[PDB]
């Protein structure tokens, strides 16, 4: 190799740490977002709200390094890999956290009223689907493949308790058509903690891809 | 002062272009078929649409896979490499778009085992203008037309208008007799496919802003 070659290492390590960064914001999104939604809690959803911007641009700025890194170094096969492998699950990780912006924008349509039910479920999905983001974004940098494995597990679970949730509600708005406006706004929210899922289980995929690839 | 790899690398970004032409027709296909089968409640339609789903799927693949090909053998500098990439991204909102509309056709089945409910004016005028979405949305991205793309970029807003008046159409059926409360979801969760499938092709007329606005 050549002289420069170990700065492709300091600055894959560094856009490494920011993958970890944004999803430590991400967790944060669907925390705040569950504690709104629960407790009628505006200034949380607001909050929840406006920081998601800090995401989107962790997007862009990620990404940038990508291209940056491919373009000044010439990665050989595995840190290539690595590199497009962070390009595309950083779109995920937005993704996450504009689902829980979605659900802060929901929290506060569910807070001019009484909840209409415990959100039990809710919660049982809300608590899952963080430890699925976390998971599944470590054992993408570390080519954790059993890590993986379990997120992907779980995601059936995701599946199987939106479908839960869907049934309690079709009572709900059957035993009084008032109710159908929170339904509605729950069922929402139930959609976004699936959507949110099903994009950890991406994160997990790719991290099996590169954990393939050696 | 030559290098053979310009030429190759040429023909190599050509035939990828291609192939993202080739999956959006695809993805158009699926939407309009998931459409028929949606109204006719036709399940011959829809199972189509399900298993062909999967070429869309091996699509993502075989352009990615492209991609660091491209990338890995030839060294590319500026524009080409920001093209791949592009190509890189946006390979997958498509998949995305399929996904979307396999999912209509997962409820055009499921809705096909009763009468309609409502005609669906509405649905039918919101896929009309998604699937123009999917092309228009991949056909700037090619030739970075961004006149083009901010005419997608607009459209999109007319669906999310189209998406809440179908929410509100329902609320009254659902209010009128909870009976229809199991069509009346349905045709939510459809709705939602169709606000989703219009949201992806808007992606990539941003991204078909970031390639053009870079040149």
């Amino acid at each position: 190799g050549g002289g420069g070659g170990m700065k492709l290492f300091k600055e894959l390590e560094e856009t490494k740490e920011q993958v970890i960064k944004m999803a430590k914001l991400v967790q944060e999104a669907i925390d705040k977002a569950t504690e709104a939604l629960n407790k009628q809690n505006v200034e949380l959803a607001e909050e929840v709200i406006k920081g998601d911007d800090t995401i989107d641009l962790l997007e862009v700025d990620i990404e940038r390094r990508c291209i940056r890194m491919i373009a000044l170094y010439q990665p050989e096969a595995g840190d290539l890999r690595m590199i497009m492998g962070i390009y595309k699950i950083v779109s995920d990780l937005e993704r996450m956290g504009d689902e829980a912006e979605n659900i802060a924008e929901r929290a506060i349509l569910l807070a001019e009223e009484p909840p209409l039910k415990p959100y039990v479920n809710i919660n049982f999905m809300s608590e899952i689907v963080k430890e699925m983001v976390n998971d599944s974004v470590i054992s993408f940098i570390q080519q954790d493949t059993l890590l993986a494995k379990k997120v992907i597990e779980k995601d059936d679970t995701v599946d199987e308790l939106y479908h839960q949730l869907e049934r309690e509600l079709m009572t709900y708005v059957l035993e009084d058509p008032r109710n159908i406006k929170r339904a509605m706004h729950l069922s929402f929210v139930a959609r976004h903690y699936e959507r949110i899922a099903d994009h950890a289980e991406n994160v997990a995929e790719a991290a099996i891809y590169l954990s393939e690839g050696e």
